[PDB]
């Protein structure tokens, strides 16, 4: 049925915090490394349904993950720099591409 | 203020889903291992802001419920030893939740 797809661009500084935030009822959502949404790159899949959070592979520790899909990082990295999808369930799919580029300051 | 403290033990077989659950909130976290150190924590729920914070002892295996609860799944056997529950409510909570894993 529907999918909705989106695609962002924050920016942070190293050594600093930034909000992955995007403007989306839902289901459930996941969080993966990248600009695809596979499920061995996940950060993190809220279920709304069970309260509850899985966690993926590609948590680095300086994760914080909010209920409305909102994602926060701290401690950024020059490493910190790439895709991050958030993919929010309804029946929908919503496909938020963040890119993140940190710069040096 | 008040510091109550328990320990328990848990058993489950290589590969198979174990949930370690804690009779009961302001925020809770969970380590890996016996001891409350930050650069040990696998998760910290916050339930003012209902957000989550990730430690760097994930190892991605994990699902986390609201009552402290921690799922572990995919077992592997590297997995048998300690690991820590420290809720705050008011008081603090301490659980050394140990693990046991078989093979089956
Ligand atoms: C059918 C298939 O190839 N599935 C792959 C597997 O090979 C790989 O080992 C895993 C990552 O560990 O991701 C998935
Ligand atoms: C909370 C805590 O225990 N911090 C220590 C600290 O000395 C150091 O930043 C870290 C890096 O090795 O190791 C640990």
């Amino acid at each position: 049925a529907l999918l909705t797809s989106k695609e962002m661009r924050f920016s942070a500084a190293e050594g600093a915090k930034v909000l992955l935030s995007v403007p989306d009822n839902l289901l459930s959502f996941s969080w993966y490394k990248g600009k695809d949404v596979n499920e061995n790159f996940t950060i993190a899949h809220y279920k709304k349904s069970s309260d509850s959070l899985q966690l993926g592979k590609k948590v680095s520790g300086r994760e914080e993950i909010y209920k409305d899909g909102s994602m926060m990082l701290r401690a950024i990295t020059l490493e910190d720099t790439g895709f991050y999808t958030l993919q929010t369930f309804k029946g929908q799919q919503e496909v938020t591409h963040v890119h993140l580029q940190v710069y040096k300051i």
